[PDB]
């Protein structure tokens, strides 16, 4: 049974796209793979932010993942900084990573533009820590979005390079190739995917938005001039309408041919009304689960404590072999 | 509580008399006056590719060399860097408070880049930040280092002040402790070049574990100025070889530079190199007798490492917990 590792940023404002795409897909596969979810608070601090907000967002992310169906009995979920092995292997893998490999990262060069005032060593060194995150757990599979592909490739390079010197210490991870299938596009830019990182929040529906705000953003979702207004799937002529159908279908399960006949003789106004109802209905159940988890501090502590302990048994095993291989004197027990 | 001293050396190569005069001598001298913590920085060592068996042996060699020099485990915390996870942990956190430019301007990074151009790795680049972590973890007041670590030490003051300015007095701002004499021991055949463990010309280098007979031969061959007449006078700029030899003899006898200048009045360089030779030969001979007694007792080495890591961890965890609270990490449930 393959080991899967995902990093969860304790700062991402997750959208319905995240939830009905990757998250829903992985929630349904917790018994097929040994899934590990790691809230990467050590990665987060490469971008400076309020300390209290980072603490709060670490817990928000924990409760949100739980509300989405991550089951801490089936999967391992934990906070990165709670397992010191991440930093430890992070340092040691620096010594097997070329400076040039890090310099050629587009994530570093792109994030240098956005944060030209904090081009800090953490921003530069992020891929090595990522590499350590993955390799500690003998990970077979990493779901990555497009802008993490090069980071995963470095991880595979580091694993192979390290193995070539010392033996099969790490598993070489593979990208998880199949995509969720749900199509959720930006509400004003329906050629671009709805993204949690959009600075234009009116493109997205965040997982915690209330129904009044959902209607606001859906009602302003772009449509087509087509006279008469016809609810028909056409990603090039009627993308906006096609996006609303795709989102509704992702919410309800109804097929696109079913939805077309559902809205036969209906206007663009009612289609948005049905989308908002379906989306807010979905978000209302997620939200009540979120707040039940989120307000239960003892529960969240127990999850964090149990997850870190599960992660640690694997992480320390790998780090022990790493340190033995590199040549350190073992810590006297 | 006494003010805290922290310093480290790599279990790489063979420690030199430069390592002794720039760092190790002051470490011994400070053990009573301050609370001293001394580290074998094996995680720093691996920034230069090392044979794994040699690295493990070098760690034990270095520890026995500390003990031979007079570092006393009942006065000083002595410990191996990789035995205290908090060094790696604070290293990462402080990465996020260090500017890329501060690391690319590092003289040591550039020098090691040219020398290990086949292994210009991120550890070599990130080196100063882990060093910063090594120091700041212990609320360190003083860092006894040679002159070549000054830039590294100054970055760690910058990092500490930068972090404190955001978060309160989490760290002490450390101060360098760099000796007036012997901060930059020079190469015997090229006294304009610092004496370096990695020198391929071994006639430049006095090894602390090297055969005293070979050391005497190298010191007798040390190059000296062409002053006419020869005069044994301390002048590091114009009389580099002679002054370096005066520093070295000073480090063995404890006589001041002016007492040695008065002692060598009417004496020439041949007599000088002879005295330095006999003095260093005596010191290394006694050093190596203590070295082997410590080094051949691996169970003692193991006990020192365990006691030291445990003493170090108590202090490092206390600092790391405060760092984690300040930057906003959820604390690990206990
Ligand atoms: N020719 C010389 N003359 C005088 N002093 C010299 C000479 N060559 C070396 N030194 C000093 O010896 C110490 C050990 O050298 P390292 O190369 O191990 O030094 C190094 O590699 C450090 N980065 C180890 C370290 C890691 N973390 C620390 C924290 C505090 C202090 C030191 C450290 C050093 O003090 C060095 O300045
Ligand atoms: O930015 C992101 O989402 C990445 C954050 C991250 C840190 N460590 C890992 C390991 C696997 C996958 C990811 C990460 S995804």
């Amino acid at each position: 049974k393959p080991i899967v590792f995902s990093g969860a940023q304790p700062s991402g404002e997750l959208t319905i796209g995240n939830y009905m795409g990757a998250l829903r897909q992985w929630v349904n596969m917790q018994d097929d793979y040994h899934c590990i979810y790691c809230i990467v608070d050590q990665h987060a601090i490469t971008v400076r932010q309020d300390a209290q907000k980072l603490r709060k967002a670490t817990l928000d992310t924990l409760a949100l993942y739980l509300a989405c169906g991550i089951d801490p009995e089936k999967s391992t979920i934990f906070v990165q900084s709670h397992v010191p092995e991440h930093a430890q292997l992070g340092w040691a893998l620096n010594c097997y990573t070329y400076f040039g490999e890090l310099s050629r990262m587009t994530q570093f060069k792109d994030k240098s533009a956005r944060y030209a005032e904090n081009i800090n060593a953490g921003l530069f060194d992020y891929p090595v820590l990522m590499a350590a995150d993955i390799l500690l757990y003998q990970t077979n599979l990493v779901p990555v979005g497009e802008d993490q592909k090069q980071h995963l490739e470095l991880s595979r390079d580091i694993a192979q390079r390290f193995n070539a010197l010392y033996g099969e210490i790490f598993k070489v991870p593979e990208p998880f190739i199949p995509k969720s299938g749900a199509r959720v596009m930006s509400l004003l830019e329906p050629t671009k995917k709805m993204s949690k990182s959009d600075d234009n929040r009116n493109n997205v529906i965040g997982l915690l938005e209330d129904p009044k705000s959902v209607v606001k953003k859906i009602k302003r979702a772009v449509t087509d001039s087509d006279e008469p207004p016809v609810v028909r799937y056409d990603v090039q002529n009627k993308a906006g309408v096609s996006n609303l159908l795709d989102i509704l279908s992702a919410v309800t399960g109804q097929s696109i041919p079913e939805l077309e006949k559902q809205f036969e003789g209906k206007m663009y106004g009612h289609l948005k009304g049905e989308v908002a109802d379906a989306v807010s209905g979905m978000l209302t159940e997620l939200q009540e689960r979120y707040h039940r988890f989120r307000n239960d501090e003892a529960f969240l502590q127990q999850v964090m404590k149990d997850g870190a302990e599960k992660a640690s048994a694997h992480a320390s095993r790998t780090l022990k072999a790493v340190y033995e291989a590199i040549g350190f004197v073992a810590k006297p027990h």
